[PDB]
């Protein structure tokens, strides 16, 4: 399972060609992959090398609760969009009005206020907009066999008040043999810092979903549009290549949750997870 | 390259699993698929089975065009939608303000005026909502780097307004030693029907793209959510399995055309088109 992401690192490699993009560093780039990860009695938490699993699950449920406050994010201990909410970079995209950690109607906005008119990050929609993830638990609920079960986070409309532009741009739910499946259409990945933090953070969503349909979680099928290796990421992504994958970790939700936005950080336990070290990978700003 | 969409239909008669859907007829069903086509030189039209492009090029210059009409694309000869459009099927949805062949919010209006209100087939929405087709055409003149060349149709606020929702929802452009290429994700795929059609719709629309942009057509990368074999289409597609592939044909564009809106139907031209017969195969209502 682990070998399938491998196997996208090294085809990569091999078979990518050079392309520069919108940092300064290069990437050796491939367009166009997909990859299937089974849930089944199993979490994809990658042991090849460590990963952020604080981040992973923190993150997921700042998502949930439809907020855009980075500040709000960070005072759990988790950072990794501080730099898109500072002052000198609000600045330099004309954000000269929003208080510094407002990142504008990014993911959770639009998961849960999908058309709703963007006011700042401490605002209340609440009522306002589509409410995408909700409607999604309720179809899978009524209709399992339902077709048109996705949560889709590109607004052309909002795109210019983003500081970044939806990466996880579409997700799909699927149901047969009451496995819940999800798969994501990715338009950018970082394969090195990004992707295995993208692979836990819906296979968790997914998790979650089905503890609240009453389902067993299926598959995660991870789809790619520009799947890219920056250049100073080839290097230590040969370490990890080097290393035998080792079992992938379990996830346990501690108690019975009803609605999803009862799910609170210690519902969630993993257990067995014993990664190789960590490989430090330089994030392209 | 063929043999990649009879190898997914090999594929789903072999390892789907049954499953019931929106009409009373039931499917073989399997979630997540890829499939890559080369568009180098050749044009994806399958040759196992004729398939119907005059409906491909009339429905593009269709959904180019912006119109929701589909009366419009009925008289060139098109009927394909008329089914979704009639009087006592909007009737039944409870569009009983809507005259016959409006479809509402569909591709034409979601690729050209993103946003904006729908108003009726009639109405004239230039310089209204956000016109994707064209900055599309425009990102990849002036940054063909850029890694967000998307064009998406699922728009959560205008889904209870169409007759039918979106199958092929989204997609990404992607350019690399000056070949265009270009990814679908299509939600719902009969693999019987719409599929083949489906292919050579966005095969199509990137030959248009390259063209107008000075590039040359590179890939089609066919992503699929459920990809479903209806029942009475099994045999069908035993006799298809049967056919060995043939050639596939070329596509030549007779004049240079500057604008995305200039194309006309007589500007194509598809050579050595000698597909095996036709094989009937009922649309699923
Ligand atoms: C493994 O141990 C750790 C320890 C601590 C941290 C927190 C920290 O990063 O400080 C991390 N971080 C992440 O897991 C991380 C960082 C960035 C994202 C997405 C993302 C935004 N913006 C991007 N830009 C580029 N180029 N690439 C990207 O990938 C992204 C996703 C995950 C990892
Ligand atoms: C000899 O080949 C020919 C000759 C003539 C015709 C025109 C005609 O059909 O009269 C056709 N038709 C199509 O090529 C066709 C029909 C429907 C679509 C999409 C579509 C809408 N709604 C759906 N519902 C279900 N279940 N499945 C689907 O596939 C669709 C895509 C293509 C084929
Ligand atoms: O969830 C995320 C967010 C960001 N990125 C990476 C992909 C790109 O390397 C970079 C975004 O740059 P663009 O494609 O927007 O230019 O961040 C990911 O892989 N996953
Ligand atoms: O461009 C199109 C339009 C429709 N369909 C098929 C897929 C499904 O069989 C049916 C749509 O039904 P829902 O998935 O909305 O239930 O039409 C396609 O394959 N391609």
């Amino acid at each position: 399972s682990e070998l399938q992401y491998l196997g996208q690192i090294q085809h990569i490699l091999r078979c990518g060609v050079r392309k520069d993009d919108r940092t300064g560093t290069g990437t050796l780039s491939v367009f166009g992959m997909q990859a299937r990860y089974s849930l089944r009695d199993e979490f994809p938490l990658l042991t090849t090398k460590r990963v952020f699993w604080k981040g992973v699950l923190e993150e997921l449920l700042w998502f949930i609760k439809g907020s855009t406050n980075a500040k709000e994010l960070s005072s759990k201990g988790v950072k990794i969009w501080d730099a898109n909410g500072s002052r000198d970079f609000l600045d330099s995209l004309g954000f000269s009005t929003r208080e510094e950690g407002d990142l504008g109607p990014v993911y959770g906005f639009q998961w849960r206020h999908f058309g709703a008119e963007y006011r700042d990050m401490e605002s209340d929609y609440s009522g306002q907009g589509v409410d995408q993830l909700q409607r999604v638990i309720d179809t899978i609920k009524t209709n399992p066999d339902d077709r048109r079960i996705i949560m889709c986070a590109w607004n052309p409309r909002d795109l210019p008040l983003m500081a970044l532009p939806p990466c996880h741009a579409l997700c799909q739910f699927y149901v047969v043999n009451s496995e819940l499946s999800c798969q994501l259409y990715q338009r950018s990945g970082d394969m090195g810092l990004g992707v295995p933090f993208n692979i836990a953070s819906y296979a968790l969503l997914t998790y979650m979903i089905a503890h609240i349909t009453g389902l067993k979680p299926g598959d995660f099928i991870h789809t790619l549009g520009d799947a890219h290796i920056y250049l100073n990421h080839i290097e230590p992504l040969k370490i990890q290549l080097q290393r035998e994958p080792r079992p992938f970790p379990k996830l346990r939700i501690l108690r019975k949750v009803e609605k999803i936005d009862d799910f609170k950080a210690e519902d969630f336990q993993i257990e067995g997870y014993n990664p190789h070290p960590t490989i430090k990978m330089e994030m392209a700003v």
